[PDB]
């Protein structure tokens, strides 16, 4: 690329808007909170993009040369250009034009991860470091989550969604968000297998607290698709009589724990170390190998964890932990 | 100590009798299997003792000087002397005299761990390495388990216990051994709290396989005492209505998994890193701090693991894994 403008922002450090600082925006009888947030987003978005362009520049030359990798690298450069070229936000007209660019760039970059994984897969013969692919995809996925959180938050500040301040839900019920995806995952499972296991939810079912549901909107359907597929493939002779998937909610002052326990035979000993690798699968629902590593990258980025406990021959317990807001 | 006889056996490596090699002893119409095993035990017992005397010699001087530590060190030296002084086993008379010495030495050393922990506790002010105490107690406990397995196996070869070849049960049912300790632990819990949680056992309830129950005879009552105490202390207002402790058996070709799931509020975040430390407790049943670290040292020595999964505010799932025989 050899661009000096990008070099300037690759070294300047990132600024993360804390959940409490995000909530401290509600100047309704003025609209001054809208401009304050947009002025931050305008400055922060190119820094995040440049930090990732730096990652593409640090890829070994032979890999960075792949036409698909180069295309995604080019996309990140043009995105940085489009964002920095925009003049500073002064009024409601300057804020509105930025929101349109952000929405277009959020749609132009929707398939970056799929192109990146393909480019990296195509380059397997030249990849010497086994961790290279995992660390590059982990960092790309978490950078995008960070960007998508800031961008979606500012765009949602224009909506008057009940119980929400942008992307922060002030009254989130973990039981309701689980229920929302349980019915969705059962429909996908029913389509493939003719049936789906019934889901039972116990624990702190009435817990309510402020939280950002965005990461849970990815993790929960992925973990439910895994638990349901496994339960069906291990009860092939009785597809009509499959054991329930039991979800437990544990809410304490430190974190939120969601445990998903299935009776799907568990993860085999030989596969136990490969399940967290990108592309690894034993099979859209399945046939991807992204659900587990992406969900862990997500949980860890947000101060939590994704831990698996396999009981080979019986089932698996998946523990999703996420740190509380503030 | 400065004893040259012990120096000779501290360097000679250990020989471990594999489960299949132990089972290959049943020369009933001769009694030749009895002498072959005793001739091994006579040679192996001083090597194990010397390897541990070497550990006492490697303790920092200030700690090894503690009167309690010195007493246990002296006990190990006198044990090595008594065993090596015995003349080689040639007939049924020479085998019988060794069995009496082994039974006496197994009774003389019954309180070694309690004296050792006390001596180490007394020396806390001089202990600089935090891992020193954990590693010394882990190595002492596993050495003793190894010795107790060999000694008890040979002594049990004289018994005609059904479904057993010394200490190996040919038809072990994990459900039955769990049941055996469940009623025992409930009696101890009832004595302290006025009630105990009912225990539910599911999974591979009818699994049967060859196995050494000795380590399970320690781990299961300890893990059940922990799950029951926790369930009672978290349901103080309703001691009469406490949630069940649910045990799941998973039997596959690689290992045996026993999961103990309680609804006892879980292990607090602040205590989560200290629970595996010797002496750490939040309180004979309780007030010891040995149950968890000893059980893990045991599981790992036998090619398995002891893993804890805390759901703070709800309960804890404890996963005991043990590698299969052969
Ligand atoms: C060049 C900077 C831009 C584009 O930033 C992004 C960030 C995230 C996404 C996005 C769309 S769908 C999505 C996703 C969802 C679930 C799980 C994984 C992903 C993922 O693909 O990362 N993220 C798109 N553009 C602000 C203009
Ligand atoms: C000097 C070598 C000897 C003595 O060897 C041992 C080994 C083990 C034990 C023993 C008794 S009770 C026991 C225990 C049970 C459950 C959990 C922990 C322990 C423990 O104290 O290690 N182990 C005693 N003497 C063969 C003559
Ligand atoms: N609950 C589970 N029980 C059994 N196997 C599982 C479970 N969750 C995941 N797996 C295994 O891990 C593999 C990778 O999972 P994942 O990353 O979600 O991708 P996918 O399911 O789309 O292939 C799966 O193909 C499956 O073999
Ligand atoms: N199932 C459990 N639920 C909650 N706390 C537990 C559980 N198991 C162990 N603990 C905690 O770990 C501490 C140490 O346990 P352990 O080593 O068994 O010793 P003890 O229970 O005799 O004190 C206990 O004092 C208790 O605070
Ligand atoms: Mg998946
Ligand atoms: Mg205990």
């Amino acid at each position: 690329y050899n661009q000096s403008a990008i070099d300037a922002a690759a070294e300047k450090p990132s600024v993360r808007l804390t959940p409490t600082m995000m909530l401290y925006a509600g100047r309704s009888q003025d609209g001054s909170h809208l401009l304050k947030s947009a002025r931050y987003l305008q400055q922060e978005l190119p820094v995040r993009i440049a930090h990732r362009i730096k990652g593409f520049r640090c890829l070994p030359f032979i890999i960075g040369c792949n036409p698909t990798i180069l295309h995604v690298h080019e996309l990140y450069i043009r995105a940085f250009q489009k964002l920095t070229d925009f003049p500073p936000i002064k009024d409601q007209a300057d804020e509105a034009q930025y929101c349109q660019l952000v929405r277009q760039l959020l749609d132009d970059h929707k398939d970056v991860v799929t192109l990146l994984a393909e480019g990296l897969r195509e380059s397997r013969k030249h990849i010497e470091d086994e961790k290279l692919v995992r660390y590059f995809l982990d960092k790309t996925l978490t950078s995008r989550l960070g960007i998508r959180m800031l961008a979606t938050h500012h765009l949602a500040l224009h909506e008057d969604k009940p119980d929400f301040v942008g992307i922060i839900c002030t009254r989130l019920s973990p039981k309701k968000i689980i229920e929302k995806w349980v019915d969705f995952a059962r429909r996908l499972c029913e389509h493939k297998y003719g049936n789906a296991p019934r889901v039972r939810i116990n624990g702190h079912v009435a817990a309510r607290f402020p939280f950002i549901p965005m990461p849970l909107d990815y993790i929960l359907p992925e973990l439910l698709k895994n638990a349901m597929r496994a339960t069906m493939e291990s009860h092939l002779d009785t597809p009509y009589n499959v054991p329930d998937v039991v979800i437990t909610i544990a809410n304490n002052d430190v974190d939120l724990i969601i445990r998903i326990s299935d009776r799907g035979g568990g993860i085999a000993h030989k596969d136990l170390d490969r399940v967290m690798d990108y592309h690894f699968t034993t099979a859209p629902m399945h046939g991807f190998g992204f659900g587990l590593p992406t969900s862990r990258a997500y949980a860890e980025y947000l101060g939590g964890s994704l831990q698996l406990q396999s009981l080979q021959g019986i089932g698996t317990d998946v523990y999703l932990r996420l740190r509380h807001i503030d």
